[PDB]
């Protein structure tokens, strides 16, 4: 069973977009949603992890509270939102607490209640409407094995960039 | 100097859609959004008003912090949003507290950010998305001249 | 398709116990709990019924996110909980929204997670914990068959 | 064993200042306060009473957590707080819940801490520092005896 | 006069259970509770004390308002939670914050009213209720003396462990 | 354009002050107002600045929701607040978010509502009232001009002290 660390950046309902600073481990304010929006999930990063884009891989965790920002989350993959925006691909991984039997009836996308994923996905699709130059010209979901086989090879490039 | 009391149903930053049963007074749930958004400024209906369709004109109100549902507050307009939906039209007129001199400045629609407005069109055009059956085919902002026209034929149309 | 009124004293989360007079439709303030628990649901009761003890029947509201008290919600019986306590029997029906697509999965009480009811059924055999001549004697479930029937029950004795 | 019932207008911690229209029983917004205070505890009136302006008299509730606007709570005085302002006399009277067990050493002004009581006071001297033609000229506390009284005056003036 | 800093974890109403990886300083999600309860104080432990368990010893914090976790405040012991539960004796040492004469008339346990010290007391006994294996066999209340000789343990267990 | 980081101590609407340790980084709770009053606006101080009185200068960042303890801002000072305590001259650098277009049209202290700076201004002036042997002598508000002096001056202090 595939598990890791997320730092949480953003609770969930929050209109703040917060970052970790990978350098320093500050958290900072990125801005404050243009759209009347807000997170649909705990929203933040797996540690030890390397996109292509050069930032750790984002996860979303689904959760019965909102986090605060920086707080640590052990959770497991079950499956990855993927879109294409101005800056090409992002992958998020959508996750569950491990070791807590709530989550134990969700192994896998076909799982999450529909419209639990359209309204995440809604998000993301529009979250930056009203931010000039910013767009999504593709958005979806995909299973367990990918988001699986994503963290992998985001784990080999951590490990090869140093 | 146009001005009217404004009952809100539901508070900035509110996922829960209530609505006021005019027949009883009662507050009620109508539903909880489908999409993660957020109600962007108090909203309710203007008291003693009577739209096209049969219910009070509806009431959008710049306020420094959200109020609770069935909550009246004295108001006065400044324009007003203007949508179609699978309903046909609808106008929801756009206010601000009266003799609050920190809303004094704001005297018509020109006078609202447009960023804020912008916020505010957005909400309605996208929060029924995930509702089959439901759409927004246009959207636009009208200032506070046609804003009073339509708060004028409303009372009329009440008292009628 | 049984379905009801159910109007709401008590918001999710909530250490404050409020309750409507039923006489005069005002919300009262009944007590803050004396133990460390919050209302692990909605709370409220069914309009226009009548239980065994002269007020209407209970109602527990599965949702996404809690009301304010007075508020009324469409709902549908999908199970209930009984307990005796100091007062002897007491049921209280838990109910999901209506015509809402994301509650039309559960139709009874094997539908409700466990963990779910159980945190429940603990709330309501230790809120009281703290106060002298307060018991609670046993607590279990029954499943929407058993939940209509009271409800059918308490609408005729509310009739009657 | 004076008691009585409060309805509150305004939960303690809010900045926005609701009054209850007395003569619909409606709750309205009157103003978001200019100042960056808060409330320092519920605050509202006691139902059935009639003070020497015209308005029901008063009253501030200490409660372990605020309650929402238009909610009754059953109370027993402790105190009362009295100012002088623009519209001359004004008295608060400071009150417990009752039959509850947690304020049972609470009889009278003398229970209450000094710094809550000064905090108290510090509101209403400066919560309309901002506001022209508006101010405090004097504030002082004085004991259940007095309040007593006071209530006892307001409700014969309402009966009268 | 004893006084020492406690660190926050859990912030008073939560239910969300947070805790210091002592190892790392990171604040992580342990997981919400299983229970229809909030925790009835402030929450968190005593930096630079060991426990017989291996942890610094608990404490939790009277405030008028919670805080955040990982919050430092200056704290002074006016009596202890004794419990005995599945990981055998456990102690949380109750506190208010110094230098604050809104708390000078607390003394000692004596002076904390006896509501206020069941409701914590039924947190700690009820709180694991529905979570297999776990269990309270005893719990009770003990004053400032044998609050601060624990203390006192603590710190002596702390130097010499190193 | 002068910008700068300002790390948030106190979020908007609070009555808790924290304040960071700057010798540790740490966020400690300083004290629960006395006073029935909340911070107006998010609160903290300018990194890698040093005031006459040895700590970093102080800046009130004005926002449309607060933020948490600990988290950075990148900001530019618009006017600045100056007052006289117990402990003489104390200034707080008025500053609103960079590269946000949503605060584009305020340039200057000029362009802030009074009734906002009176607001802020009032805090300040009575939010020590009822405690023992604290005072404000003197309060007022500067431009822009004169706060980015001071900042100035902060940063070659901050330099010069090592």
């Amino acid at each position: 069973m595939v598990q890791f660390d997320v730092t949480i950046e953003i609770p969930k309902g929050q209109r703040n977009k917060y970052e970790v600073d990978h350098k320093t481990g500050r958290v900072r304010l990125d801005r404050y949603l243009y759209t009347p929006m807000a997170y649909p999930t705990d929203y933040g990063f797996i540690e030890d992890t390397l996109g292509e884009d050069g930032d750790p891989l984002d996860a979303l965790v689904l959760l019965p509270e909102p986090l605060f920002p920086g707080v640590l989350v052990e959770a497991r993959p079950v499956g990855m939102f993927r879109m294409v925006d101005e800056h090409g691909g992002d992958d998020k991984v959508l996750c569950v607490p491990v070791n807590d039997h709530r989550w134990d009836h969700i192994h896998g996308i076909i799982d999450v209640p529909t419209f639990e994923l359209d309204a995440i996905k809604h998000f993301f699709v529009h979250y930056k409407d009203l931010e000039p130059g910013k767009f999504v010209k593709a958005a979806d979901w995909v299973g367990r094995d990918e988001a699986e086989a994503e963290v992998q090879r985001s784990v080999e490039r951590f490990k090869a960039g140093g």
